[PDB]
């Protein structure tokens, strides 16, 4: 066939019921994730090709960057709760990987302040139980699928994107293949 299990995707042995339709995992410490976000705009091109009625979820993971990695999962929970993902994603990536000016939770906080979220508002979110459960959700979703690597995308808790099995000669063609695969799996 044109799309083959073990080629553009793998199938989970252990399917995850009640899973978000399109579930993406990343780390601000993850170098291909940086590419996926700022050079390839994967999430965005997937959304563009996805049918309607489909929600996309994106979660941060703990297994990279030790203590700062965990702070970043909590900060992403704050981002999701305040709905400011599109304002902090790029500066968090560049602060961690490009400029290396993120070294502590206070530095993560500075990125939000500079993006215009208020101190009070950020610190209140940071400490809120709503953020606690949001962090739990990120962890549970990663735990559900045995996740030891990012970037990663899962469709309907049963299929996992396999970018290694796509051509990377051309970044544009790579992105479309990736997105067409998500759409194919979506319709499955």
């Amino acid at each position: 066939a044109q799309y083959e299990d073990g080629k553009q995707y793998t199938t989970l042995e252990k399917p995850v019921a009640g899973a978000p339709q399109v579930l993406e995992f990343f780390s601000f410490f993850c170098p291909h994730c940086y590419q996926f976000e700022e050079v390839l705009h994967i999430s965005d091109n997937v959304k563009k090709k996805l049918p309607e009625g489909v929600k996309m979820t994106k979660y941060h993971v703990n297994f990279m960057g030790g203590d700062l990695g965990k702070d970043l999962t909590q900060a992403w929970a704050v981002a999701m709760a305040l709905g400011v993902e599109d304002k902090v994603t790029v500066p968090l990536f560049e602060g961690v990987q490009k400029t290396q000016t993120i070294r502590s939770a206070s530095d993560i906080r500075d990125v939000f302040i500079n993006a215009g979220i208020k101190g009070e508002e950020y610190d209140a979110a940071w400490n809120s139980f709503v953020v606690k459960s949001l962090v739990a959700q990120q962890e549970k979703a990663a735990a559900d699928v045995q996740l030891r690597g990012v970037p990663a995308m899962f469709v309907n808790g049963k299929y996992q994107l396999n970018p290694q099995g796509m051509d990377t000669s051309n970044m544009d063609v790579f992105v479309q293949q990736y997105a067409d695969t998500v759409k194919y799996l979506s319709e499955k």
